[PDB]
């Protein structure tokens, strides 16, 4: 009948054959997928209507409770479910209303923590050889990218993103930072550092977006398309036109859903994938 679970917020007896889970986070989402199971609710994709693309045909039916930062409780209770599985980091506050609908098992925050968190949804579910098998077939894709990459791997790659109000420097504790660090790629200066962003960069700090490829990429929360706007003051200022990265026409956007994002093991595939074509 159940099986033990520690995680974020305590120890907790989950189902054994859980039927009916909701996820709360897009990352643990696809985990799900990956490892069989359909949830019976999820909060929406970030910026999805509501699913990101790569999910939404997996996700058919499935019944939106909420997003992310905001879950709506009451339509979690109405799904009647018997495992509930949310992120310390977003939902702390909400645990003790999840709890008295169904079991709740939380992973600790996001940050560079995408491969852990889905071996924590994989025992959390009861799939763990499951998950084993997703995270074997993960690192051979990652092998043979690595492979294909030689020495292309030297280069310093810069990770910048457009939010509004907000132009950010990814560093290594970060979806994009773990996994170019898994291949072997290179970072310049601060983006070496096991944090997660330098944040709000002015546009005096656009030489610290410099390195040998720039992948830059932008984040609008709705129609006013408020980083958007922020991409196009920075990009077209002299200062980032004098990047040697942007002389050297190797400044390229790229999909913030892939590249940061969806955050699960569906995305780090789709993202090894985007650095094969960029660069093979």
């Amino acid at each position: 009948e159940v099986v033990t679970v520690e995680h974020a917020m305590g120890k907790t007896e989950v189902p054994a054959n859980p039927k009916r889970v909701v996820i709360l986070t897009n990352e643990g989402t696809e985990a799900l997928l990956e490892l069989g199971v359909k949830p019976v609710g999820a909060v929406k994709s970030w910026t999805g209507d509501p699913w990101y693309p790569h999910i939404k045909d997996k996700m058919k039916d499935v019944k939106v409770v909420g997003d992310e930062g905001q879950v709506n409780v009451e339509t979690i209770a109405s799904l009647k479910p018997d495992l509930i599985i949310g992120n310390k980091m977003r939902h702390e506050k909400v645990y003790e209303q999840l709890k008295a609908i169904a079991p709740t098992v939380f992973s600790e925050t996001l940050r560079g923590e995408w491969k852990d968190n889905f071996k924590f949804y994989a025992k959390a579910l009861n799939k763990e050889k499951e998950g084993q098998k997703v995270v074997a077939d993960y690192e051979s894709r990652m092998k043979d990218l690595k492979g294909k990459l030689g020495d292309k791997v030297n280069q310093e790659i810069s990770m910048v993103r457009f939010m509004p109000g907000d132009v950010r420097i990814y560093h290594g504790d970060t979806f994009s930072g773990v996994i170019l660090k898994e291949l072997g790629f290179k970072r310049p200066g601060d983006q070496n550092k096991d944090d997660f962003a330098e944040r709000n960069v002015s546009k005096e700090r656009i030489s610290a977006m410099d390195g040998d490829v720039l992948f830059y990429f932008t984040f609008d929360k709705g129609n006013e398309k408020k980083g958007s706007e922020l991409e196009k003051e920075y990009i077209n200022d002299p200062l980032f036109k004098n990047l040697n990265a942007v002389k050297n026409g190797k400044a390229y956007k790229v999909d913030d859903v892939i590249w940061n994002t969806a955050g699960g093991v569906i995305a780090a595939n789709l993202l090894l994938d985007d650095i094969e074509k960029r660069f093979v």
